[PDB]
């Protein structure tokens, strides 16, 4: 085991040093690497208890025993004297760059798990470019370096979601003694726009200043794989070269889908339009029943937005349905309309956008619904969160072989290997995978650290924990209430749950038994606790330290035996008994 | 063991049934003792592993080996044919009622663990008796049920957070696109404290429909122990009288400390009397440096007053130290002002409290520096958060044997008891356990379970989570970084640490590097999480989860394997990387 590990470490790292920590040549060559700013990974074998077999084995590369020992690309280099002769010599610097290919790395795509691959990998010496590009919006929207989550996801949406939550502090100061009157304040979109786009702005150059300091290529061109070591790229004047690079990571994303009805491409909007939309929506119609289209219906209708949802079958399908239902009936009684099992058939345009006054069009949309009444109604603006999906064709050349599943999305195994041994995906594109933007970190930094210095950790996919930023937000972690059951049997299902209020409730006169939590979990073994959700304010912060104990497997003992702290709203999950088997409510 | 047990039990259970869970004599007394309203513990010999010794054990007490055997106060009363037989009689409820004592339980102290012992209790058949008496302030401040927390503690002083946390939530309001002017509004607060006011009494009153509903005698007087098993009464009309009582639970509390010198019980005020204060406080000066003193300034200063803090030595004794020296640096960059190693001498009177027209009177305060510099200023209004301290010679008659320490806490075992057989002691009373409102809960829920249920789980004290609700807030869980290094040497403990910045930060502009965690860790034992800390907003419900983690034991390489959720404060937990032996900076 431990051969079959250190021969995959010496042929894909850039450049790696074999190390004891006590040891004065080891010293000796470090000094002269720093020095010559050479970067590197280093191993240091008397931290391992796998150290001394390990030792025994680089005499497979080096026909020696003794540390220090140099790598560069699968090549063993010298010991101590053959490092500092090649130095002397003014011969260690192109013995470093030497390579088969222009780049060690190659990264397509440079949003999270892109950069988070990228900056990693460039740790330990392997050369590495990074290429990124954004094809536009049918309206021509477009925007900086840095992925999805940052210029057109969970940034922009939560940094909106923070100013519709303000809306409701506004409200709540009034009863705690604060003299302002609610009722006579409105809400400036731009204003809120531009503060939102200048702090992207900002994340956008403070990423390529971290590419720059990482000595990390940044092209700002459309990559195509052609084949396992080489990439064309296409720059802004249509400029066409190709690169090559021994190992390439695909992290290429998604974008949004549109339905296949007439007006829908030519008149309505997507997400990635929303966040720097020049005008405020106005009268507004959602299209879609997932978490992107209940945050962003949320958060305008709190901006004084009048919102509509149009909802085919059920509200976020996938997610635990209570849960589900209880978050959208609070945004029902907070202003939202739904317009429940009705699709849409067309869109008519009755105005268009006015640029120059910053003022929305004027849309009709027309649709029925199951029980046979049309539907016909006029909004300003028409939202499509109808799904995502990857445009893989655009990137691979069916001919290098990489297999995508009937979705579209690259098939791995579990350290993100696609069918081609050089070639990996990450994120969103990874088939089977949680689509979110700590995972995608996760794996890119992981990957980096296997690929270049020798690490064996692999992510873990399981029990990620999510939240839902809907004006009352919802967290979950682990199995939903009805998969439980279905894996294990009802009789082997016991729910533990509660209503609650936050004490800030209280003075400002919200509900009593609207927030919700629950717990999740198995008989027959030991109460473990399978999954978790709770609906309130802050429900991320609340969640996430209960994954750790989650991941660590805790069961409902481990919940009562700790003890709360008060007064908050997540010390609920401290003290729960009442079940659902039993009948008794869980109200206050 | 086990027999040592079920002597235990049938000893102090006040009713209590055994049986098993599929046997249709156990259903018929079950249904007797449903329809004549006659409440009891019951334990299920088929679902504890040891329960064929049990059952052989009851003949012990019984001469019998079958289910349902009903015990009263230690007697047993009959297989399923004799109480039948007692109740076709009407003899059932004379039996149940039968005691030496007036109550099977008599709680002294109507606080957090007082109600919750007393609650618990009558759920299990014991008949109780709550007593609970509030000795006024100096100036006459008084309150309804419930203890500190409720009335003068946690409940009003988070409120009063809340609404020092909403002028910030003003200020917010403008950078996210709301058109108000922070600087023309107010705060009224008159207003804020009606409202706090309000709250608490639906909470007082809440308390007594509470244990009407469970059965329970709630008495208006102050209790004095005179022997194990008698209290004396003296009831608001001073008429003195005894009850008897079985077991007795002392959960007295604490009341707020003065200084020995002149002026101060004349002219200060302490927390007991800021919470329902009718006039603003108008320019303050604290004295003292705990929890109590910083919370309160906290949120007096938020609302528009002038606060000095004056400290004798150090900030929050006690807590880590670098952590609190982060949070009152916080504080003085906005707005409190310290007064650093001084102590006052002495307060004189210049103007009266205006009781007409609800405004502060005048006081000028006397004191000196270490350096020998005098200090002299003016202020209208002085609080007191020097300490806390029981008064249990007023509670406590010397000679019923009850041992004290040196500080006047009560001296227990590890469940509650005494050095007298059939008293307890919970709660801030309770010598070494944290002083804290669920704790206090959590001991008395668990004890009474003991008493009259036969459970066995006791209340586990440590690594019980805290946090400061200061302005910007302070989470721990653990121990801090210096108690750390003192139980184990420097060498065998590494921290990690980084700062972060709030995502609802950015556009409001507030500062960089300001918020704050670590994690301390030992490196001999798998780089187990000794102590967690943050600084940062809604610092509560972040921690709470990680107790849990942290209770089950939880490592360097748990935080490490969990993935964040994205936005939140708290998933900087999940990434930490940066060690204080390292050298490299924690900013951003
Ligand atoms: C509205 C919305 C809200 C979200 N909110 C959250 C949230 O709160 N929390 C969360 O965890 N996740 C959230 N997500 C999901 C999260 O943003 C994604 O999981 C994450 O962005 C995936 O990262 P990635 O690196 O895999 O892809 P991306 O971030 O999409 O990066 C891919 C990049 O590669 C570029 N590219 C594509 N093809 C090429 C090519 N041929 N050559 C060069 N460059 C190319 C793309 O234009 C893009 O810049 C949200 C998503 C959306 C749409
Ligand atoms: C300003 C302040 C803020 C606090 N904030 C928090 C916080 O955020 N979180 C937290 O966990 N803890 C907090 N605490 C501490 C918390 O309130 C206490 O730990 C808790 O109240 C202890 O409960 P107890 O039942 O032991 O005592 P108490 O709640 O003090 O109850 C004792 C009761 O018995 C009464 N009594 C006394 N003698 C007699 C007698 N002879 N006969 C009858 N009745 C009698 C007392 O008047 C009182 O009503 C705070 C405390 C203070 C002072
Ligand atoms: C993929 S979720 C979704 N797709 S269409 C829809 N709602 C409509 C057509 O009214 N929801
Ligand atoms: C979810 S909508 C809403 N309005 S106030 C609030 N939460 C607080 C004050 O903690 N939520
Ligand atoms: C017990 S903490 C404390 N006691 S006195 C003080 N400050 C002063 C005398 O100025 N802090
Ligand atoms: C701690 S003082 C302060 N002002 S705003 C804030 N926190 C947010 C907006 O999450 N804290």
């Amino acid at each position: 085991g431990t051969s079959q590990w250190l021969r995959k470490t010496v042929d894909s790292a850039a450049v790696i040093l074999f190390s004891k920590t006590t040891c004065p040549y080891c010293k000796k060559v470090k000094d002269v690497l720093a020095e010559a700013k050479i970067k590197h990974a280093t191993i240091e074998l008397d931290q391992l208890s796998n150290g001394s077999a390990i030792q025994k084995c680089l005499a497979s590369f080096s026909k020696i025993e003794t540390v220090p020992q140099m790598f560069v690309r699968g090549k063993f280099i010298g010991d101590s004297q053959t490092v500092l002769k090649y130095y002397s010599n003014d011969e260690l610097a192109g013995i470093v760059n030497e390579s088969k290919y222009d780049y060690d790395l190659i990264v397509i795509g440079g949003g999270s798990g892109g950069l988070a691959a990228g900056k990693e990998a460039a740790k330990y010496g392997a050369k590495t470019a990074v290429l990124d590009y954004v094809e536009p919006t049918p309206i021509g929207t477009t925007w900086g370096l840095g992925g999805t989550c940052v210029n057109v996801g969970c940034i922009p949406k939560k940094l909106m979601h923070q100013a519709g939550l303000l809306s409701h502090a506004l409200e709540d100061a009034e009863h705690f003694g604060w003299s302002l009157d609610r009722s006579k304040i409105s809400h400036n979109w731009s204003t809120m726009v531009e503060g939102v786009q200048s702090h992207i702005g900002s994340l956008n150059w403070g990423y390529k200043v971290a590419l720059r300091d990482n000595q990390v290529t940044y092209l700002n061109a459309k990559g195509r794989l052609i084949s396992p070591h080489e990439v064309q790229i296409t720059d802004k004047n249509q400029k066409v070269s190709t690169i090559t690079g021994n190992k390439i990571i695909l992290a290429t994303g998604e974008r949004p889908k549109y339905p296949e009805i007439p007006g829908a491409v030519e008149y309505g909007i997507t997400s990635d339009d929303l966040f720097s939309l020049p005008y405020f929506p106005g009268k507004t119609l959602v299209i879609g029943a997932s978490y992107v289209a209940l945050e962003c219906a949320g958060f305008l209708a709190s901006l004084g937005g009048d919102v509509t949802v149009m909802v085919r079958s059920i509200l976020l399908r996938g997610f635990d349905q209570q849960m589900a239902e209880k978050v959208g009936d609070y945004m029902e009684n907070h202003g939202v309309k739904f317009a429940k099992l009705c699709v849409p058939d067309e869109i008519k345009q009755l105005k268009v956008v006015d640029t120059e006054n910053n003022k929305p069009g004027l849309l009709l949309v027309k649709g029925h619904y199951t029980d046979g009444k049309k539907f016909e109604e006029e909004f300003e603006t028409v939202i499509f969160a109808v799904g995502r999906e990857p445009q893989l064709s655009k990137v691979l050349c069916e001919t290098v072989g990489v297999k995508l599943d009937k979705n579209g999305r690259v098939v791995c195994t579990d350290d993100e290997q696609t069918t081609v041994s050089n070639v990996y995906a990450i994120g969103d594109i990874n088939a089977g995978k949680p689509q979110l933007t700590p995972v995608a970190i996760q794996a890119g930094r992981y990957l980096a650290r296997r690929l270049f210095a020798g690490a064996t950790e692999l992510t873990d996919y399981s029990n990620v924990a999510t939240t839902v930023f809907t004006p009352l937000e919802y967290g979950a972690c682990g199995l939903s209430e009805e998969d439980a059951i279905e894996k294990y049997g009802d009789k082997d299902i016991e729910v533990y749950h509660s209503n609650f209020k936050p004490l800030e409730w209280t003075v400002a006169h919200r509900e009593d038994n609207v927030c919700y939590m629950k717990l999740v979990c198995r008989k027959s073994d030991n109460m473990r606790v399978l999954g978790l959700h709770v609906l309130g304010p802050n429900a991320g912060e609340i969640t996430q330290g209960y994954a750790v104990a989650i991941k660590m497997g805790a069961t409902k003992a481990d919940f009562d035996r700790t003890i709360g702290i008060h007064p908050t709203c997540s010390e609920t999950f401290t003290t729960l008994h009442v079940t659902k088997k039993s009948g008794v409510s869980p109200i206050v």
